[PDB]
Formats: C-alpha cells, sequence, structure tokens
C-alpha cells in the first residue's frame, strides 16, 4: 500500500498533552494539534484557525476571527469557547512556560463570541504571533478532554483537530498515525504512518537497510553520517540534506575557573578548525559556523568578526593573560593551577563523543587540557540547568525560535544559556536590553538592540559556534521528494506526495 508508511523515532511519541514537554515530542504534537496562525518559511504567520485578526492602538488587545467550520477528530466543535478553555488550562501552569515570553504577557483570553477570541497583553509584544504559531504550547485540544477542566495534570483522549490522529501507542515498540478524514483542511495523500521506536542511529540504518522501514528524518544524529554519505551514493535509495536550520556549538561558563578569562575564551575560539572537525566526525555534511546565529537568521547579519582558525594567536592570548607552560610539560599553568576545563557530554552519543575527542586535541596544541566527562542524559540535564560544567554542548532552537525565543530564555537561570553567561559583568544590562527588544516597538530600536545584545556575546566569546546543522531524510524512492517544514521541529507528513 504506498498511503501507508513506516517510520522510526527513537522514543514513542508520548501522550500527546498539547500543553507539556518531556515526554511529549514536538513533532508529534504539531500532527494531532494546530495553531491560531501557521508559520511560514518567510518569517510571516498565515490565517489558520483564525481567519483573521485586528489589534488595538496600543498594541496590547487582539482580536481574532475564527473558522466556523473547524472540527475536532471526535466530531466536537472547535470555537472560541473551546479557544479560550484551552489558553486557560495552559495559563494554569504558568510557571512551566515562563521561559516563553508571551506566557508572561497574557493577562486575559475571552471568547467574545463563538467566533471572536479577544487576547489581552501586558504590554506590545512583538512576537506574539510567531509564539501563537509554535508547536506547543498554544494549541488546542478538545475540552471535554481535560481532566477536572485542566490539562496539567494530564489529559484523557489526544483530540486535536489536525490531519492526524493517533491510533494506538505501545510503549518501547511503536506509535501509530492515521489520517483524519474529517480535516478541514487538505486531505493528506498518506492514511497511515507507522514509527518504529528505535533508539541507536545504527539500528535505524540496518533497518531501513533491510526494508523494514520507508522513511528516516532527522538533525544530523539521525544515522551514523558514514553510513548517510554511503546511502547518498547508493542508486536504490533516496537522500536529502537541508539547509541549515540551526547551531551547534560549545557554551562556556563564563562563572567557572578558567573560562571565567576573556583571555581563554578568546583563545579556545581561535584553536578548533571548524572545517576538520566537520570532515573529520561530520563527514564534510554540515556548514561551520563563526558566530551564534548564522547571518541567515533574522536581525543577525551584524559583520561580526570571525575567530578563524589560529593557534598562533590562541598562544599568545593565553600567555598574555599569565598561561605559560613549565618546564617540560604541555600544559600551561597560572599561579600553579593548570590550564584544566571540563567539557560534559552525554556519554552514549558516539557523535558527541567523536567532537569532544577533536575539541580536547584541538585544545591540547595551545596548552589546555580538556577533561571528558560523558555522562548519562539525565546528569548533563541537571549540569546545564545548574551550571556545573566547564563547557557544554549546546544547539539554537531554529525557525521561529531564532533568535527571539533563545534570547529571551537566557534571561531564566535554570538554563545553560543564563549559566553559561552568570559571570558577565554586563550580564545584568544584557538581560535588561533583551527584555526591551521584545517589548519595544520602535524598529530601528529593535535591531540597535539585537545587534548590541548580540556582539556582546560574540565580543564576551561566551560560545564557541562549531556548525550549521542540517535535516536529513533517508527514504524508499517510491516516496518522492520529502518536504521540510518552516518551523525545524516539525515533520510536514501531510506533504508527502507519492
Ligand atoms: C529544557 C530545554 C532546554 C534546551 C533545549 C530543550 C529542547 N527543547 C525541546 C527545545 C528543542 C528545540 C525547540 C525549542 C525546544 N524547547 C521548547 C519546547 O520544549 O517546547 C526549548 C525550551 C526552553 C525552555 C524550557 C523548555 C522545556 N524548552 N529543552
Ligand atoms: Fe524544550
Ligand atoms: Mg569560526
Amino acid at each position: 500500500a504506498p498511503d501507508e508508511i513506516t517510520t522510526a523515532w527513537p522514543v514513542n511519541v508520548g501522550p500527546l498533552n498539547p500543553h507539556l514537554y518531556t515526554p511529549n515530542q514536538m513533532f508529534a504534537q504539531s500532527m494531532v494539534y494546530e495553531p491560531l496562525v501557521k508559520y511560514q518559511a518567510d518569517g510571516s504567520v498565515i490565517p489558520w484557525l483564525a481567519k483573521s485578526w485586528t489589534h488595538s492602538e496600543d498594541g496590547k488587545t487582539w482580536t481574532f476571527t475564527l473558522r466556523d467550520d473547524v472540527k475536532f477528530s471526535n466530531g466536537e466543535p472547535f470555537d472560541a469557547e473551546a479557544a479560550a478553555e484551552n489558553f486557560r488550562a495552559v495559563l494554569d501552569n504558568r510557571q512551566r512556560h515562563a521561559w516563553l515570553e508571551l506566557a508572561n504577557q497574557i493577562v486575559d483570553v475571552k471568547a467574545l463570541s463563538k467566533t471572536e477570541l479577544q487576547i489581552t497583553l501586558k504590554s506590545a509584544y512583538y512576537p506574539f504571533l510567531q509564539e501563537l504559531a509554535l508547536p506547543r504550547p498554544f494549541r488546542f485540544i478538545a475540552p471535554s478532554q481535560f481532566k477536572n477542566h485542566e490539562t496539567m495534570n494530564g489529559i484523557k483522549a489526544p483530540i486535536g483537530t489536525g490531519p492526524w490522529i493517533l491510533q494506538e501507542s505501545k510503549l518501547n515498540q511503536y506509535d501509530v498515525f492515521v489520517r483524519n478524514e474529517n480535516y478541514w483542511g487538505e486531505k493528506p495523500a498518506i492514511k497511515k504512518i507507522t514509527f518504529n521506536v528505535i533508539p541507536d542511529p545504527t539500528t535505524r540504518a540496518v533497518a531501513f537497510e533491510t526494508g523494514d522501514i520507508d522513511l528516516l528524518y532527522g538533525n544530523e544524529g539521525l544515522l551514523p553520517l558514514d553510513t548517510f554519505a554511503r546511502f547518498s551514493q547508493n542508486p536504490a535509495y533516496h537522500t536529502q540534506l537541508s539547509q541549515p536550520i540551526e547551531t551547534v556549538m560549545l557554551a562556556l561558563n563564563t562563572a567557572k575557573a578558567p573560562t571565567n578569562e576573556l583571555a581563554v575564551r578568546e583563545a579556545l575560539n581561535y584553536a578548533v578548525n571548524k572545517k576538520s572537525l566537520i570532515d573529520n566526525a561530520l563527514y564534510g555534511t554540515q556548514q561551520v559556523a563563526d558566530t551564534l546565529f548564522a547571518p541567515s537568521v533574522p536581525y543577525a547579519n551584524l559583520g561580526l568578526k570571525p575567530s578563524q582558525y589560529d593557534p598562533q594567536k590562541a598562544k599568545a592570548l593565553l600567555e598574555k593573560a599569565g598561561w605559560t607552560l613549565p618546564a617540560g610539560k604541555d600544559i600551561r599553568e597560572k599561579n600553579g593551577q593548570p590550564l584544566r576545563i571540563e567539557l560534559s557530554f552525554i556519554g552514549t552519543d558516539a557523535l558527541s563523543k567523536s567532537m569532544a575527542e577533536i575539541i580536547q586535541a584541538d585544545m591540547r596544541q595551545i596548552g589546555a587540557d580538556v577533561s571528558l566527562i560523558g555522562e548519562e542524559e539525565s546528569s548533563i540535564y541537571a549540569r546545564q540547568r545548574d551550571g556545573r560544567f566547564g563547557m557544554i554542548f549546546h544547539r539554537t532552537w531554529g525557525a521561529p525560535y531564532d533568535p527571539h525565543a533563545f534570547l529571551s530564555s537566557m534571561r531564566v537561570p535554570s538554563h545553560a544559556d543564563f549559566q553559561a553567561q552568570q559571570g558577565l559583568a554586563d550580564k545584568p544590562l544584557i538581560d535588561k536590553e533583551i527584555g526591551e527588544v521584545l517589548a519595544t516597538h520602535d524598529e530601528t530600536q529593535r535591531q540597535a538592540l539585537y545587534r548590541d545584545i548580540l556582539t556582546r556575546l560574540h565580543d564576551e566569546a561566551v560560545y564557541l559556534p562549531i556548525s550549521y546543522i542540517s535535516m536529513m531524510v533517508v527514504s524508499k524512492p517510491e516516496l518522492g521528494n520529502i518536504p521540510y517544514a518552516p518551523i525545524a521541529t516539525e515533520i510536514p507528513f501531510e506533504q508527502i506526495k507519492p
């Protein structure tokens, strides 16, 4: 059946609560649940569940006119009351969404009629529409599936308005979705999608080679990159590599010795040949990153000066900061303390380990001793929240989060970016300007604030940008060309057309 496909994912999709995070998988929430406005690749949003909208002079009161023909997959109507109830359910858990500034901005949501939905904001929050378009949390489950009129304590059935319906889930085995035959929009050509739960990238590759699965879709960890290169040459297969979607980097802890020293952070940024790293560990499949955000990211084309690979300059910077080589040793010392930096990473991630070994070797060449701390996933996430790291692998979030939402989250102390920035003397200024950039409606001032925030982060060498990574696809040829979604975390199954 050419209208039924089998793919894979490292874990189950989760319960598909539209308003919660782990272990819900974002792409799967986006398959079932829909936004008021839909994000487009050009950076705009289009009408979706909302046909149209107006806003007040002061930018704080927004009124959406909703479609009147939309049903949840269980036949119950989608109207302004159902939408308002969803906003209430989300904001009843407001603390958990405070990383996303819109969750702190919404004062009230009212259904003025079946088709009129009014949303009032604290301030004139410019990324309002783009954050409504995110996969979560502002998407809509049928209110009949709330538990005690809430969603934060669980849901009943995951009933959305979207083009896919979860048929069944089997923990550690599979998830099955089917086409919504009563979808308000266009019918997908695919009728059934089976997700096999396959946690290991080599095992995913083997599953494709045997014919067990029709499609692999993911980022640079989807499968071994040496295997992907071979697949791309195989005339029996189809492969794709998108244009870059987000940045992979190291975050350097400005609050912990010795990365608290600007000279040390600058020297680290001169010591890595990123092209060689990409050609070594990533088999040349990704692009070199000189800045936190690629120049193609909105508001980020600033002409920031790259720190090109220059081990001679890296050594000179350390020497001038007092980090010199003792007799017969390769690791520098200052006041008898060795230049030692801990790099923690997920120890079972072979790609992360490979890049870690490359970074360790590169930094030894300029006299810095990198200790590799490979730990389980839970421990690494705890380290990121607590700032218990010297260096960590880190990534941006792709459109439409980059740059406004990623920057906004830098103010939240329980995440890696704040922790890495905590030792900066101008961190209060940076957090102040991040608050201003989200609220100001002077577009000249908005661009000037983005420039200042990103220039400070660049000049202070908080990050060591490594690569701009791409989405990758491996598929049976009969599926045809596989499209990409405007939102980097979504998979546009409804656009596959065999
Ligand atoms: C905690 C954490 C930190 C860093 C990265 C991640 C991984 N998540 C999935 C990223 C993936 C890419 C898009 C953004 C997305 N989330 C939003 C979301 O999960 O909906 C960022 C975020 C920020 C703050 C809190 C939470 C829970 N999440 N999780
Ligand atoms: Fe997240
Ligand atoms: Mg560079």
